[PDB]
């Protein structure tokens, strides 16, 4: 499509951070207002999710058990909430500072990037170990995403560049994008096609897999995006966060 669609949130404040399920249900980390949101498909009622505690909330993950993850920015931690019983759990990250991003794959492994100390860590489901994934030479990233192959894509919002790691290698790729400033969200599809919120553009790009030549998405308005996310059938929503708004983008 070329004609947008705003999704009927309420009240949002600098929301940043998006994720969508299976069934179109999208959660936002509603930044400003310290909590998360999830909107069903074609609802117009918002739920707000029973996490406790949050400070300045950025981004938003959703496993296929319904468990959602926050990282907690403002609190340099990673909650997540199991289903049905609405128990919340701080996962045993360490040393992180003011994190921005998440993302967790089918296994549950969940991948952060550490915002305030230019890394990117991951945990495994139960684990007591963090690993640090080799990237270099990162400046405050903010926005991770990983695809079924275990790639790992970030936004390097201080670089005005994103980076992979390719799964079985240790050797960072810069992908093509061109003329990025602070980007922050990205996002993978099931084709390998990257999106990303070019925050300072106010734009999204994307790379379609082995392209070297990105293009534009038809938003308009946009003002500060910071958070992108995908559904299996390639619509595309943003968090708008300086509209206070959710937007989508049919494929």
């Amino acid at each position: 499509s070329n004609t947008q669609t705003v999704l009927p949130f309420t009240g949002l404040n600098t929301p940043n951070g998006v994720a969508v399920d299976s069934a179109g249900t999208v959660y936002v980390t509603d930044h400003g207002n310290n909590r998360v949101v999830k909107l069903a498909a074609g609802s117009n009622t918002q739920t707000v999710l029973p996490f406790t505690g949050l400070n300045t909330p950025s981004g938003v993950a959703v496993d296929s058990a319904g468990t959602v993850w926050v990282t907690d920015h403002g609190n340099n931690r990673v909650v997540k909430l199991a289903a049905g019983s609405n128990t919340q759990t701080v996962l045993p990250f360490t040393g992180l500072n003011t994190p921005n991003g998440v993302a967790v794959d089918s296994a549950g492994t969940v991948y952060v990037t550490d915002h305030g100390n230019n890394r990117v860590v991951k945990l495994a489901a139960g684990s007591n170990t963090q690993t640090v994934l080799p990237f270099t030479g990162l400046n405050t990233p903010s926005g991770v995403a990983v695809d079924s192959a275990g790639t790992v894509w970030v936004t390097d919002h201080g670089n005005n560049r994103v980076v992979k790691l390719a799964a079985g290698s240790n050797t960072q790729t810069v992908l093509p994008f061109t003329g990025l400033n602070t980007p922050n969200g990205v996002a993978v599809d099931s084709a390998g096609t990257v999106y990303v919120t070019d925050h300072g553009n106010n734009r999204v790009v994307k790379l379609a897999a082995g392209s070297n030549t990105q293009t534009v998405l038809p938003f308009t308005g946009l003002n500060t995006p910071s958070g992108v996310a995908v559904d299996s059938a390639g619509t595309v929503w943003v968090t708008d966060h300086g509209n206070n708004r959710v937007v989508k983008l049919a494929a």
